[PDB]
Formats: C-alpha cells, structure tokens, sequence
C-alpha cells in the first residue's frame, strides 16, 4: 500500500472573511425576499469597528444595509469589541449602486429577456466535483475540515466549551490510497485547530476540550489511532480574533466554499451574487452533475467544467472527466450530462428556484460550504437520473 | 478520429478592478519592503465608483504616504477621468491599516526576536505548485494564451495602435487538447473570448477586426488557429462603463488566473499584499518552483506539488507530489528528492527566494499578468534547481 497525504482546511462562521460571505449572502437573501428579480453582486470588507458592504444592487425590495450587516454581526456573536466587533457600535460604510446599464442591456435586456435567451452575467469558468469516499460525495480531508469547524461553532453555542470566541480555522491532512483513480482514504495523518478564547482558559484545558468536544465527536474512530499529529492553538495565544485581528473581505475562502483542494476552481466568488452570476449557478450546476455521475454508479469520481462568455447563454466548452474510474467512457458521460443538463443561465435559475431568499436561504450557504450539505435549500445537492447500460446487467 | 477534450482558463488586464485592487496591495508592500524589509504586510484594497479603501494590518519602520500609492498605481494603469472608470486625482481614498495583532506576532516571529530556521508560518494553509511541458515556460497553454492575449490589450492601448481602448478587460480561450499517457498535448484554440472597455467613437466591426488582427492573431500561434475557431469579441455589445465605476475589485479575488487558470489544484489562499511570513505566497512560490523542476530536469512530463502548514509551526504538516502517470521514477522518490532539494520553512524561502526585497516594482509586477511562467528575474521562483536522480 503506497500512499500520499493530502491537506484541506476549513473556516467557521467568525472567520473575519466569512463574515464577509454571510453579510454579502444576507443581503441577497433580503433583496430577493422582497425582488426576486433583483440584481446583486454584493460586497462586503471589515477591519477593526469597520463594516463596508459596497458593489452594484438593482432592486424594488425597500434594504436598510446597515440593519442586516449589525444583524449578521449579532447572530455570529459579534456583540462586544472583546470579542473583535462590536455589531452595535462599529462603523457601517455602504458604497452600493445600480448594475452598470451596459452589463444589464447584454445580460437580461433591461429585465426584458425570457428565460433561455438570458445571457451570462459574466464570462468565466466553473468546475463540479463529486467522489465516492464519503455518503454526500465529497473529499474526506474537506468534509472533516468542515464538520470539525461547524462542531466548533456548535460547542460555543450550546455552552459545552464557554471559553471559545467566534473566529476559528481548522485543517485536516488524510493519508489516501489511489485505487485506479478512486481514493479511498486510510487515516487522518494531522488535525490542526486555531480558535479564538477568552482569558479564562489554559492552553493545556483548550488541547482537553478540542480533542474530547470537538475532534473526537467527528472523526470516525477507524481513521484516528495514536500516531495521529494534533497541533491545538500552536500559535500559543489566539484572544484578540475577528475583524480586530484581520481584515476580511467576500470571496476570500473559494476553496473553503467548495472541495478543498480536490477538483478545480475557475476562480470565481459565490456570496453576494444573484444567479446570472453564473459563477455561482453555473458552478451549482456543475456540482449537481458530477455528483449525479458518481450517484448513477457512472464513475468513483467525476470532475466537470463549463465556461462562459458575457451576454451568451450557451457554454463555451463543457468537459467531464472520471480520472479513469467511469464505467462507460468519457465522452459518452459527456453526451449524457449535455442531454440532461441545461447550461443556459436562464434555464439554471428556474431549474435549481435560485431566486428564492428568505430564510437565510443563500445565508446559509457562506458557512461551512456550499456542497455536501443536507438542508433541501441546497437543490444543487438534489441527484439527476441518468440514462445509460450498466456493464454489470442484461 | 484523435480523442480530444475543451479545457478553458480566462485572464484579467491590468486595469481590472480586482486587478487594480491586486496592484495596489502589492505597490504598498513593495514601498514598505524598499524602507524596511522585515516589514509585516497584510494590505487589502477594494474600490467602487469613485473610491479607494487600503486596510488591513501593517508593521513597519518604512514612512508611507498609502494615499500617494494608491493614486500613481491608478494613474499608471490609466484610471485618470471619470470617463474611463476612475480618476485617479479625484477619487476618495480611505484608510483603515493598523498594526499586526500582537498575539500572531508573538507566535509567528516573537516579535521580530525569531531566527530564520525557527521563523513560524504566519498562518495555515495547503499551497499548490504545477509544471507541464506543453509550452516553454511549462505553464499550461490555455492559461498562458488568455495572458498573454490580455497583456498585449492592454500594451496595443498604451503604444497607441487602438487609442479606443480603456483599461478595464478579460480574456478567455478554449483550447482542445490529446491526453497523451497523462502528459497534455494541445491541439488547437476552439474559442477565444475578449470583452474589453472603449470609447465612443469606434464601431462592434472596428473592435471585432482590431481585437482579431492588432490583439490575438500576434499572440496565438498559427498552428492552433483555424477557419473552425470560434471569436466572441465584446459579445456584451457595449462595453463604455469600465472599471470601478462599472464593478466593485477587491484584493485577491483573481487566485486561479493569478496561478494556473484551473490546472494543477488552488489552496485558494491570495498572494498580493502579503509580506513572505505569509506562507500564501512563499508556499506557492517555492512549490511553483518545485514542480517546475520535476519537469525541467525530465523526470516527469507534469507535477503537482502540494505542502500544508500550521501557524507557529517552521516544518509543513504535509507534502504530496503527483505526476498524473508521468514521472519516469517513482512518485514517492520524487517526493523524497523535493523534501531533500526543497526547504520550506518560510524563514528558509524568504532568504533562499529573496522575498523581502520589494521597490522597483518588484511585487506590483507580479500583481497582473500571473504570478508564473514569467522570465523576469524579480520572479526569482522561475528558475530551476538541478535534482539529484538516477534517469532509469
Ligand atoms: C493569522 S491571521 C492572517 C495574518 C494577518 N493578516 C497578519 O497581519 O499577520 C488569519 C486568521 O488566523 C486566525 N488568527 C488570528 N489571530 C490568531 C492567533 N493569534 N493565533 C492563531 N490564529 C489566529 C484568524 O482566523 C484570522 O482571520
Ligand atoms: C460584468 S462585471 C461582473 C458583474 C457585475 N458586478 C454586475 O453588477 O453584473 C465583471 C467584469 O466584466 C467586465 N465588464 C464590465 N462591464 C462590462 C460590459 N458592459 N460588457 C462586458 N464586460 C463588462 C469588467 O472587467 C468587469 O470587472
Ligand atoms: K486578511
Ligand atoms: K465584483
Ligand atoms: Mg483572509
Ligand atoms: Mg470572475
Ligand atoms: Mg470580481
Ligand atoms: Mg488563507
């Protein structure tokens, strides 16, 4: 058995960026609530008793800004500057205009065009991944990043550890064996934890906590065993956190946001834009189709890309690959997911109900990431029949 | 008939607002190195119609004038006049920098007390570096071709051969490729994408033949194009409102094509306004450096290189080398060679790459245009290292 290791991390929701990410997903989710037409590409920075949300929203909802960025603070817990923002105190900034007339003519007519004749908001290009390693089809190293960051968040809020702040990073290495092309993890290698703590708490008490509250809770048993490394708050003192001690911006956690490494990103942001962002239908989509390859039995695991240009609704290249473990050859993946998926952005929105806020609908979606997840919010999650002969039947 | 498949990566010019933004985060890091180089730099920017905010977390001895250095990045790129996008004498620059917080500067470099060897990683994070020998530079060609179509935009604005541009554009190709035993083998250019910003006074037709004969026939080389190829040139149909004034930028929301435009994998960690303790970018550095020296010593066709860290910690927690079926000796031994040739505790890189030396535009030149595959020797992560191995 040759094996490799490989590293995702995860943020929890205190992260001074993904405060950023669920500030920007709460005004989409407002301004959709009320406009489910509205365009948005929503903004949001933080530094030190600074909020700023900024960008380009066209809509009929009535937003006060300033009402969402204190309430997103507020449900976090950032409720004093001890804790590294202050959701009634801190400045909030708002630059936030119109969409360009030039952007909105070429993309939507002016809210004129139908459905399949919207064009991407934008150009660019969006991968889906999926892998059969883990029930929701995602990368072990990723989920557990993840899961450990949620529990993290889950402990300070039920009382279990009083001591934690809201900032906190992790991230997991997993020792995997190649399977012709299929991974299949062998053990968690190394756990890291850095979190936020107040005063009252010693280092040797914040390694007890994380190991038996937060890491233990999580990680399947078959995969810890006593040479795994565990490094907890290795920097020794994590008390000031939040936007106090970093600056955080939208679209500064992609990787954290999708597959940890695994797959590929095309690079775009998904909080804060409405969905002829195709960054974020598109990339949705894409999810939905590769893992709807790996749960037809298609493949172990399927990487997909679409690209896009401004004002055209088609793709400009879509490609599948199964990293030699599809069961049918490639290409004829790719003719199945081209018959049953609709690309075009119009048919994206409707297909997926992307329109639909409220609820913290998309709000949701800028914690703990945006694939994996259970919640019936996440349509992208949602596994698409396909038509195919199986190799193992007559 | 060959088996083929469509891979596209895109890219931004210069006068992109997350590029701008990109730009001047890393023309403040470069001011702050040039006076003090054990400056601790985490510079974000982000600009809307108007408006330009520096903020984020810098230590240094250096004397700063960040409100200067916002406007002469402005004004170098072009942004002079409202008309196109940002005028870089009017528009409100705002300032929130203070001081790194004490508790990542004790644990990173004991406040400037730590010696390199025991320097800690200013941060976790996971780093990925690639290498392919499909083009001289052994970047990936669909990456390289968006670039370079998007730096000769913006070189055919400033020397004058179509005064109708703006700064404000985006690139992307298609390029159709053989999977030739995991090594990639590019075909031809499918499509080609340009959307750039302009004036009043030119014509969809005299952009479209201007954007084929000026922009991308000198940049793609004639091999790859053919009567099949498909052209989207500004397919939006009017592009006046440019820049900030048209879209918000921020620092660091351009990761893919400031890397390998979708090959190899992404951390997802930025690189600009970042001093070298931020593994971000001397981790991507030295693994860019790495893979590229797999390839160029011809012990693989391709190579991914990734390596993790923890903050606090010199030693990464994790490296992993990957030659997709191409390495001509084993994957493991080539990791072995790497650990042996490669230092990556952050305090060797910064010293072995020469990461503290800014000015000169050292770091803002790597803020447009990709971080790799550039033959400058201010990318001091392009040159190649010997590696000692056994050719079979
Ligand atoms: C280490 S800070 C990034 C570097 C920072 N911009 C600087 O000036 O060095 C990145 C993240 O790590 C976490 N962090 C903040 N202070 C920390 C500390 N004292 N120890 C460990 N992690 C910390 C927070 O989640 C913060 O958003
Ligand atoms: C289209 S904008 C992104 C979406 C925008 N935030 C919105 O409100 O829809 C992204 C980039 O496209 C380019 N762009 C801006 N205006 C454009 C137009 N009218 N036609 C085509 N591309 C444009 C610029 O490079 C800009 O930064
Ligand atoms: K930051
Ligand atoms: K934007
Ligand atoms: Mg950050
Ligand atoms: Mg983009
Ligand atoms: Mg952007
Ligand atoms: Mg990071």
């Amino acid at each position: 058995m040759e094996t490799f290791l490989f590293t995702s991390e995860s943020v929890n929701e205190g992260h001074p960026d993904k405060l950023c990410d669920q500030i920007s997903d709460a005004v989409l989710d407002a301004c959709l609530e009320q406009d489910p037409d509205s365009k948005v590409a929503c903004e949001t920075c933080t530094k030190t008793n600074m909020v700023m949300v900024f960008g380009e929203i066209t809509t009929k909802a009535t937003i006060d800004y300033e009402k969402i960025v204190r309430d997103t603070c507020r449900s976090i817990g950032f409720i004093s500057d001890d804790v590294g923002l202050d959701a009634d105190k801190c400045k909030v900034l708002v630059n936030i205009e119109q969409q360009s007339p030039d952007i909105a003519q070429g993309v939507h007519g002016h809210f004129t065009k139908r459905p399949e004749d919207i064009g991407a908001g934008d150009q660019g290009h969006m991968f889906g991944y999926a892998t059969d390693e883990t029930p929701e089809l995602m990368p072990l190293s990723h989920v557990l990043a993840t899961k450990i960051g949620a529990r993290l968040t889950e402990v300070r809020k039920n009382g279990t550890c009083r001591w934690l702040r809201p900032d906190g990073k992790t991230q997991v290495t997993v020792e995997y064996y190649n399977d012709n092309g299929a991974m299949v993890p062998v053990r968690v290698h190394t756990v890291l934890i850095s979190t936020q703590h107040d005063e009252t708490v010693t280092n040797d008490e914040i390694a007890r906590d994380l190991k038996e509250h937060v890491i233990k809770p999580i990680i399947p048993e078959k995969y810890l065993d006593d040479k795994t490394i565990f490094h907890l708050n290795p920097s020794g003192r994590f008390v000031i956190g939040g936007p106090h001690g970093d600056a955080g911006l939208t679209g500064r956690k992609i990787i954290i946001d999708t597959y940890g490494g695994w797959g590929a990103h095309g690079g775009g942001a998904f909080s804060g834009k409405d969905p002829t962002k195709v960054d974020r239908s598109g990339a949705y989509i894409v999810r939905q189709a590769a893992k709807s390859v790996v749960a037809n039995g298609m493949a172990r695991r399927a990487l997909v890309q679409v690209s896009y240009a401004i004002g055209v609704p088609e793709p400009l290249s879509v490609f599948v690959d199964t990293y030699g473990t599809g069961l049918i050859p490639d290409k004829e993946i790719l003719k199945i997911v081209k018959e049953t998926f609709d690309f075009r952005p119009g048919m994206m929105t409707i297909n997926l109900d992307l329109k639909r806020g409220g609820n913290g609908r998309f709000q949701k979606t800028a914690a703990y990431g945006h694939f994996g997840r259970d919640d019936p919010d996440f349509t992208w999650e949602v596994v698409k029949p396909l038509k195919w002969d199986k190799p193992q039947l007559n």
